[PDB]
């Protein structure tokens, strides 16, 4: 079971990976649906990293401890982007749901709701797009 401290420690690099993937999409994605999704992921998840970073220092009096090829060389970026981003998002929703029943902090509770709602929604849309484009 996650604590607020451990959650931020794992979710931050996790969110940062989604952001980096999304950055590639801005250059490498062919579907405009994906570029839109990418800008959303970048905006929402960078905001959440900033919030988590800020809260971590207030609560724990120290900064957040600092702890490819299929996507890089790819000729079919849009396809492999979704293949990666779906289970990635599912992992975030899973971690957020876990913390949500353990946490006592109202700001963590609300952040979990955002992660769960926004990323579940992007999962639905990506599955539908995968079906339309590659089904
Ligand atoms: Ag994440
Ligand atoms: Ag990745
Ligand atoms: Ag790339
Ligand atoms: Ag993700
Ligand atoms: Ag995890
Ligand atoms: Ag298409």
């Amino acid at each position: 079971q996650w604590t607020d401290q451990s959650f931020i420690e794992m979710m931050t690099p996790h969110h940062q990976d989604a952001i980096d993937m999304a950055e590639m999409a801005l250059q490498k994605a062919e579907h405009p649906e994906l570029k839109k999704l990418a800008r959303n992921i970048i905006r929402d998840q960078e905001r959440e990293i900033k919030e988590m970073k800020t809260w971590y220092q207030q609560w724990f009096k120290r900064p957040v401890p600092a702890l490819l090829d299929a996507l890089a060389t790819a000729q079919n970026f849009d396809r492999e982007f979704i293949r990666q981003m779906i289970p990635h998002h599912q992992m975030a929703v899973m971690m957020a749901s876990n913390l949500k029943t353990n946490t006592e902090r109202p700001e963590m509770d609300k952040l979990m709701d955002d992660i769960i709602r926004s990323q579940s929604a992007e999962i639905k849309q990506m599955k539908q797009w995968y079906q339309n484009w590659y089904g």
